Parts: structure tokens; sequence; C-alpha cells
DNA sequence: GGGCGTGCCCGGGCGTGCCC
DNA sequence: GGGCGTGCCCGGGCGTGCCC
């Protein structure tokens, strides 16, 4: 009961995610729709669009949390490796958190008091007049390969729309690989998929 | 009267088990429907799905217990071998218990006061809206071959749906082999079966 | 400095070891001169002859100690596995000791206060008028394969002739394998040697 | 002035090092005379022989210290990476130290008060009558590749014979690679050398 | 962008107590 | 005495940050 659900849930507000088109072997961030997987470099900007069919009420929040994808590792909390944990904080993000948000004055970093899982939360803001969507800029602060952290294990990022009390309004998820060469690794994984 | 029943019993709630599809000679966990037998590596995650036709009431519990499959050994309590008993506790599991549950804050480990058999219990949780089933992650903390423990003897795991008082609501079981090479050993035992 | 020397040392008294001729796949004990290696079954009698060119003085003692043969394991104390440690004492031998002596009223079992290594000691007795030699009956109380004990690692037995203070008068050694089928395993290891 | 000398110096006592012959792709430890380089697995035993032409006086000590081989990295202290630092102490070795000695009751672990470099020291012991030499068992507690530690950089181990005050009596050194497959990597580096 | 690292995954096959 | 177990040794080969 300590691993959060990843089940997609558009909910009453029609909550969906969108991703940008990207460029290179070493592109900073690129999303594979075939794999529903984001490939990015350590600490680079990963834009994620939030789409809704209708505006949720005031006090709605947007939470991001990583979990390991594989059954064998689901119950292990995703955290930064010891090496990077001792390195690059912005004053708000605790050094142990993998996922950060940039460019948001109201960001909150949470350590669940029962599961000890990390997450990062911002208020939901509606798009400008109109718009079609709102964009959050996430950063992942370890490579998937980091020894003593993710240790080459795939993760999912779970994005939830929640009320102020943490009740679920919507949920979406995508896989992530943080690596040196996102364009190479996207092409490799897509070719293995179509094989 | 000191060996528990293994008789299948879907009961009033239509209680059934499901297992995941698995990958390798040394896959960490794989289930053989032909043998109704789980093959897994020591301490690796063994996901088991709980299916019900209708939700049981609050206070319902899910218990797992191991017994030796063969008549000659049924009356012997299944325990960890002395070597592994002295090794890896998570703070909750007594070191003598073969079966653990991972990722559940409400787990209880029991030593029957009359039979001295071990079991591990968690509360039953209904699936998310939606979902079709609930999944528990079990771990087996000795190999089937462990000298002074299972000593190469096959075991059954008995999963029971129970009320708070221990009254039976449903029961299912499967055989287990804990070994270094679950893929090899599943294939070997399936080939011997079809011979 | 915590691993004892195995260097052969006949010393002033011309101290040498002798071994009996043996019979079968599952002979209880058999010695390979080609390998300088004793093969025996768990807890069976292993006769070792003590030869001297001249009688050492009163108070001389005979000590036996096991060490792992391989550099990678030399610094680990040789002990019985947890399973057998909890099983068969004769009233004198501590349950953790691998090597016992049978049929000697003056046997002593020692745990070194600095290295924690085990040994077993008897007084040296001269041969009868015649013889030509004196024989000690040793027992090894785990198989080489025992999990959590020797764990398939080869050992040496070091036999030392010592004065009452532990000063060295002579030293000899031989390799040991404790196993179910000493005759099979001797033939296998001798054939691998001559290959 | 904060990087120690590696210059060979047999000194008045004719101090030299010797290495054992080794076996496999994944042999636990193997020494390349062509490269004057030790290849070993993390935490496995690395035997090093100490040879002298004459016995040094009482109070003589043997120190081992690691430095980075390349000019670009020489001035950086060699330490364990953060991941392994937080893992496996024997009660004596500080968790930050790369080099340990096993099986010696008089080992000392030092952090230089001026350079902050680590070293491990044992008393010099003369060979037995027999023997020709004395052997020390070293362990290296990180892989050469460890992120945040050696980070794929080659190191030298410097072994010094010293009086009680730290004055130099003799010095020798060898390169070290700690890796998963010492046999493979020795063969690879020897082939590159002869190219 | 091409290509070398290097811990670890992968299947082949040898152990070794015990069944026959 | 013949022969099957079964954890682990063995070499082949894929990773993936970083050198070129
Ligand atoms: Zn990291
Ligand atoms: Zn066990
Ligand atoms: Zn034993
Ligand atoms: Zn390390």
């Amino acid at each position: 009961s300590s691993v959060p659900s990843q089940k997609t849930y558009q909910g009453s507000y029609g909550f969906r995610l969108g991703f940008l088109h990207s460029g290179a072997k070493s592109v900073t961030c690129t999303y594979s729709p075939a794999l529903n997987k984001m490939f990015c470099q350590l600490a680079k900007t990963c834009p994620v669009q939030l789409w809704v069919d209708s505006t949720p009420p005031p006090g709605t929040r947007v939470r991001a949390m990583a979990i390991y994808k594989q059954s064998q590792h689901m119950t292990e909390v995703v955290r930064r490796c010891p090496h990077h944990e001792r390195c690059d904080s912005d004053g708000l993000a605790p050094p142990q958190h993998l996922i950060r948000v940039e460019g948001n004055l109201r960001v909150e970093y949470l350590d669940d008091r029962n599961t000890f899982r990390h997450s990062v939360v911002v208020p939901y803001e509606p798009p400008e007049v109109g718009s079609d969507c709102t964009t959050i800029h996430y950063n992942y602060m370890c490579n998937s390969s980091c020894m003593g952290g993710m240790n080459r294990r795939p993760i999912l990022t779970i994005i939830t729309l929640e009320d102020s009390s943490g009740n679920l309004l919507g949920r979406n998820s995508f896989e992530v690989r943080v690596c040196a060469c996102p364009g190479r690794d996207r092409r490799t994984e897509e070719e293995n998929l179509r094989k």
C-alpha cells in the first residue's frame, strides 16, 4: 500500500499531458510517444504541458513523483545518489530530491511522512486567455545510471492534479531516462521496440 | 489437526489469485500455470494479484503461510535455515520467517501460539476505481535448497482471505520453488511434467 | 599476522605425519599422497600418525587447526556452519569447532584470545615399545560444502608439535575435503591433477 | 609539496615487492609485470610480498598509500566514493579509506594532518625461519570506475618501509585497477601496450 | 556524430549431497 | 556404484558516460 497508483485518470476536468517537439545525439530533452518516455540530460529543462477540458477550482495543485517502473523495484523510494546529493541546490529543493521545478515561486518539496517518498508540488494555474495549456519546467537531478541512486533502473513520473487536501482529481504518467545522449538512447529504444 | 487446509475455496466473494507474465534462465520471478508453481530468487519480489467478485467487508485480512507439500513433511513447520536466520531484517519481519511482504505499512508477522507456524498478514484493500485487482509483493527469504531449512523440499503457499477473527472467507494456494535460476528450473519441471 | 604459518618444519625431533591405506566411492576416509589431501565423511574417524626421530620432552603437545587454503579466504576463521552448530557435542568439544579428537581423555579445545581461531590439543604420547608411531583420531564436523561454514572452500589442517608454552617444535600440514563420497572425489581431483 | 614521492628506493635493507601468480576473466586478483599493475575486484584480497636483503630494526613499519597516477589528478586525495562510504567497515578502517589491511591485529589507519591523505600501516615482521618474504593482504574498497571517487582514473599504490618516526627506509610502487573483470582488463591493457 | 568503456546480464556447464 | 541436483563459475556480449 506504500507504492502510489500510476493508473491514468482524466477525471472530471479532462486532465492530459502534452510534450514538445525536440531536435541531435545529445539533445537536452526529447519525448518518445511510441514509448511514452521522456529522455533528458541531468538537470536540463523538461517542459510538460498540462491540458484540461475545464478549469479546476482554486487551490488545485499539481504534484510530480517518481517511482521505479519494474515490480522488483517499485517499493524502493526513488532518491538522488549519494554523490549528487553532496554536490547544487537552488535554496528550495532538498539535495536528496530527484525532481525539481524551475521558475515557480510557489514550489513545495514534500517528504511523505508515512512512505518517505519525495514529490514536488506547484499550484495549478489556468492558461492565459487563448492559451490552450499551461507548461511546467521539470528538472531531473541524477542520471538513470547513477550508482547508488537509480542504478540503471527505469522510473515513471506520475503527475497528479489534486485538491488542496491531496484528493485525486486526475493522474497521468510517463517513463523517464536521464542520460548523456537522449537522442541516441531514444532511437535505440524505439528500434528495439519495433523489433 | 496442526497442518492447515490447502483446499481451494472461492467463497462468497469469489476470491481468486492472478500472476504476472515474466521474462531468462535467471529471471527473478516466474509463474508456471501448468504446474501452479511460482519460481523465484531469494528475497526477490513475487507479485500476487488478489481478485474478488465483490468487496469483502472492512477488517478483512489477507494471510500467507507456507507448508511442506509432501505428506512426509507436512507436519514440520516451514522456517528459515539457521544460516539465513543469523544474516537482513527490515525492522518488522522476524528473522526466522520465510515469507515477507514489502511495501505495506500495516504488515503483521504471526507465530501461531498452538502450531508455531509462521504467517504474514496485511489488511485487504479494494482495487482502485477501474482497477480489476489488488497486488501484494511477497518475498521468500531462503532457497528451497537451504540446508537446515527447506532442504530441497517443495512448499505450498496458502493465501487466505479472513475476517478480523481469523474466520475463513476464501483460500487459494500455489507451489513455490526458490532457486538461483527460476527460468531454467521452470522449464525443467514443465518438461518433466509433459513427459 | 593473524593467519598461522603452514611451513613444514621437521625440527629437532624429526616430526612427520603418516596416513593409513584405505579402501569405495563412499569410503569413510582416504588420503591422497599425490595431492597431500585427506578426503573423509562428516564426523568419521580420520587417523593421523605422528612420527618422530627422537622423543620430545614431557609436556609436549600436539595441536590441530584448520585454515582456509586460498589467499582470498586465509584470514577468515574456519568454523562450523550455523546448521551443524545447533545440532552432537560429546560433552567436551564446543559446538562451533570443526576439528575434534576422539578417544583421548586429556583433549583440550581452544579459542585463541587474539585471533579467535579454534584448535584442539592433546598431550604427545611416545609410541609403545617397538611401536614406530603414535596415532590420533580426528573428526571433522562439517562438510566442505556446508553453506555458511566452509562453503565449498578448501582447508588445510596444520598439526604442530609444541611445548607446554606453545613454542613450535615441529609442523606439518595437509589439505582436507569433507564430503559424502571421498573415494569419488579423490579420484576426480587426482585425475584433474594429472591432466 | 603535498603529493608523496613514488621514486623507487631499495634503501639499505634491499626492499623489494613480489606478487603471486594468479589464475579467468573474473579472477579476483592478478598482477601484470609488463604493466607493473595490479588488477583486482572490489574488497577482494590482494597479497603483496615484502622482500628485504637484511632485517630492519624493531619499530619498522610498512605504509600503503594511494595517489592518482596522472599529473592532472596527482594533487587530489584518493578517497572512497560517497556511495561506498555510506555502505562495510570491519571496526577499524574508517569508511572513507580506499586501502585496508586484513588479518593484522596491529593495523593503523591514518589521515595526514597536513595533506589529508589516507594511509594504512602495519608493523614490519621478519619472515619465518627459512621463509624468504613476508606477505600483507590488502583490500581496495572502491572500483576504479566509482563515480565521485576514483572516477575511472588510474592510481598508484606506494608502499614504504619506515622507521617509527616516518623516516623513509625504502619505497616501491605499482599501479592499480579495481574492476569487475581483472582477467579481461589485464589482457586488454597488455595488448594495448604491445601495440 | 563516431566510437571506446566496463559493470553486469546472459546462457553453457561443472558441483556434490543424496536418490536410485 | 550409476546418475540426477542446483548454486555458482565461466566466457560472450550489451551498456553508457565520455573521449575523439
Ligand atoms: Zn546521481
Ligand atoms: Zn536459508
Ligand atoms: Zn555444516
Ligand atoms: Zn565506490
